């Protein structure tokens, strides 16, 4: 509605209905209703997506997918050794960046939490005509992920979205 | 926006009605009660979007607009009854009027559904004449008001017209 405070409420609502009432000695009608409300609480979470725009998990079950798309991906330290870019379906699910073989896979090839990372355009990562499509996601532990996006715009949109999440959430 | 208030309606119904007289522990009861007051409290945040038992002026829920006005009924003006200072408050779709902002109880009130409203600069021989309006009930009763400036009048009309129309 006018958001923070409402999400503050719904958080308390969820704590209540899901935990506080757990174990309680409730009518059959009240139990059935509690299960309902929990599901509805769950589904409503997706609504606050536009505002923002590790266990195995399928591509299609990722919750709160802020951005997803095909990118080429390559770690910096593989690049030095001459390893080819890999086509990956990348997803930013909440604060965690996931990568898969395609959007239908049942399990991720890898992921990482972006807290603390930096991101930027970087036109030097490739020698061909696709070099304008490139950005990198820097780890604190010095790990660096390089991407090529499908167009200069595709890349910029990724860097903007990721930069938004990295710094407007403190 | 809607989707959130729809959830909150189901929420308020569960916590306040479904859970009424259920066999709840002390902590579940306390938390229940504490959530009820929290659900009522948030209601005021959707006020901007819109801008009979005795009830005090100050316990009135969802006050879209409120103010001092002079009130008179047209059918009473004929007999000579004059304008009286009233604190008026639109609480949802109900128009309340009190002798002051502090009273314990309304002099009266009416729900405005199906009413009309209009500016009417023909009701006073005064320097106050460009600042009156009327609210007209379907039963043909007409409530005339004088506001504290022409702008204040138009504000009440705009505000009333808004509720009387896009609520629907």
């Amino acid at each position: 509605g006018s958001p923070e405070e409402i999400r503050n409420l719904l958080a308390d609502v969820e704590t209540f209905v899901a935990d506080t009432l757990k174990g309680e000695n409730l009518s059959k009608k009240a139990k059935e209703k509690r299960e309902s409300l929990i599901k509805k609480i769950k589904d409503v979470k997706s609504v606050y997506l536009q505002e923002f725009q590790f266990p195995p998990i399928a591509a299609q079950d990722l919750p709160f997918v802020i951005k997803a798309g095909y990118l080429e991906k390559r770690r910096k330290d593989h690049s030095f050794l001459g390893f080819e870019w890999q086509k990956r379906w990348c997803a930013l699910s909440k604060t965690v960046f996931y990568y898969y073989g395609s959007d239908k896979d049942k399990q991720q090839k890898g992921e990482f939490a972006i807290d603390g990372y930096d991101v930027r355009m970087n036109n030097t990562l490739r020698k061909d005509g696709k070099k304008d499509c490139c950005f990198e996601i820097c780890a604190p532990d010095k790990r660096i992920y390089q991407f090529t996006a499908a167009s200069p715009k595709d890349a910029e949109e990724w860097v903007q979205q990721l930069k938004f999440i990295l710094q407007d959430l403190g």
